[PDB]
């Protein structure tokens, strides 16, 4: 029961950039205290919130914004635009801060007004359209302002850009030498899809045995063939198959309701002391699932952790109150 | 130019508590591009919200109840308790969850209640006292339950546990290491006082001549002996000298106004990209006059932050939007 906290870094970041990534695989065990969940089953969080923005996607604006810069897709003069009303429009502002890109974030002006003032706080430039619109409003404006003024724009195209999977090809690596390759099933709830294909796609260069799970609403099982539907796992279940998907790469999917989604973060953070936000309380249940099967004993389990629950706190996520024990909490789940 | 991000940690760690600390020291670049700070000088800031729950304070919450746990002082069957409503709170409520022991946060019922759903997150019983009597309603009320509970609670004493202290030894070595012994000026906004101290404390070790500074709000300068007053540096100015704060360790103080410290926050996030908090805006600027003296041209100067800026957007941070380009803004905050 000796206890080591983290060492130096023995690096200095020249800016913070250079920070994204090299996130931590931690161990769960309190909420994987569970008669059925074997001794040498091993079940790890990779938490993704430990990013400078506190969330999976600063590997994304950063990777996206970097490469166009490389590439010339992105030129002085020129500025980054987006439609999202998330932690991709952070991510987007944190590299064009440091790159010195004016950045334009079109969103519903429904939306966050937290994640407006954020995006704000970074400079950004933001273009509220008609809440009643949602997102296709946001991107309908979008298009009409690259159609206004051609050359201007460099558009972020999230869901259809490479440089998103790419990023997690980091995300690979790290999950691999963590392990010391002893990686043996990764879980990912998806919502671009750029950690799952792009984790996939690296992991399976190294063991083609890995088997990758992607996980999905309930209410909004698009993936698995079902229509788009209203849901509440916030950062996922965008209510289409985004282009940079492929679908060869993932071997099983899961689907999970909010409300399990929400009461499994409720549990991690209870039990673990590890605050985790909506789409990782669904990524964890699913793992924990996995990690429950017989074939599975012994396995080494590995779930993406995209968000931490701060940024959840004006949402429903902490209102319900769970009642029982903690192996009845785990049983309803289960 | 190449930008490389962050290489593969090569570690499972056991438990949350083992990702506090090691955090990461980032050079700023865009703040300090003004006539009168000189090129060979290295400004860097420490970035605490690295830690799991986003605070230094991670790091105080754990080594409190570690070392209570290793000493007996905090034994099966005790409860934590803790007047407080910063980051003290949530860094004893993760600590208490991962150590299996019950956390009791007092704190105005008024206050902070962003930070009260984070704490009852993480199991934590809230006991919310009478608003308009602040913070001393709240340790009147701890002081009550100590009374009638005695032998129950294990209070962690922030400001007069030498424990708090103790952890940023850590914080030391971070910095000594880093830097490969360059280290030449470390700056740190005071609360508790447990972050300066004990960063000098182990630095002054390593090296003569590293000048630590101390950073206070210029509306409730009570290490340079003033009188308390009413600031808005939050997690800053307690209105006392905290007893773990030594003033043999302390080389010089700089009192920094509210509305500056907002301010110098906003540039370091528009200009660096680096969201940082109230006081880390107060330490910084603090941290880019020393950059300014002539005497400390070449100088290797680290600057504490403590918190993100993400936990502040209720506050008026960033409704004050300031107009003028960045040399505007950076000449107007280096005005005297
Ligand atoms: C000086 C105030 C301190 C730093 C704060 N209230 C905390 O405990 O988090």
């Amino acid at each position: 029961e000796q206890i080591s906290i983290s060492s130096p870094r023995k690096r200095i970041y020249h800016n913070i950039l250079e920070t994204i990534g090299g996130t931590p695989l931690v161990e769960l065990h309190g909420v994987t205290e569970h008669p059925r969940i074997k001794k040498g089953t091993r079940i790890l969080v990779k938490l993704e919130y430990f990013n400078p923005m506190s969330s999976v996607k600063d590997r994304v604006g950063f990777n996206i914004v970097y490469q166009a810069i490389k590439d010339g897709r992105l030129k002085p003069g020129m500025e980054i635009i987006e439609s999202t009303s998330g932690n991709t429009g952070i991510a987007l502002c944190q590299a064009g801060a440091v790159f010195g890109y004016r950045v334009n974030i079109a969103m519903p002006s429904t939306m966050s007004v937290e994640r407006q003032m954020i995006m704000k706080a970074f400079g950004a430039e933001l273009i509220l359209t008609e809440g009643k619109k949602g997102m296709p409003g946001a991107i309908e404006e979008v298009n009409k302002m690259i159609k206004e003024n051609p050359g201007k724009y460099f558009v972020a195209n999230q869901f259809g850009n490479p440089d998103n999977t790419a990023a997690h090809h980091y995300t690979a690596n790290e999950i691999w030498e963590d392990t010391d390759g002893e990686v043996d099933i990764v879980v990912s709830a998806v919502g671009t899809s750029g950690t799952v294909i792009g984790v996939a796609e690296k992991l399976k260069e190294k063991k083609k045995g890995i088997k990758i799970i992607a996980v999905e609403p309930e209410e909004s099982a698009v993936l698995e063939g079902k229509a788009k539907g209203p849901h509440g796992i916030q950062g996922i279940g965008a209510g289409f198959i985004p282009d940079i998907y492929k679908k060869e790469f993932v071997d099983e999917i899961i689907p999970i309701k909010t409300q399990d989604a929400w009461k499994m973060a409720r549990a991690v953070v209870k039990y673990d002391g590890i605050m985790c936000g909506m789409s990782s309380g669904a990524a964890i249940l699913a793992g924990l699932k996995e990690a429950e099967k017989p074939e599975n004993e012994g396995k080494t389990i590995v779930i993406i952790v995209p968000s931490c629950g701060e940024r959840y706190l004006s949402t429903d996520l902490y209102k319900i109150k769970d009642e029982g024990t903690k192996i009845q909490i785990l049983d309803s789940l289960l």
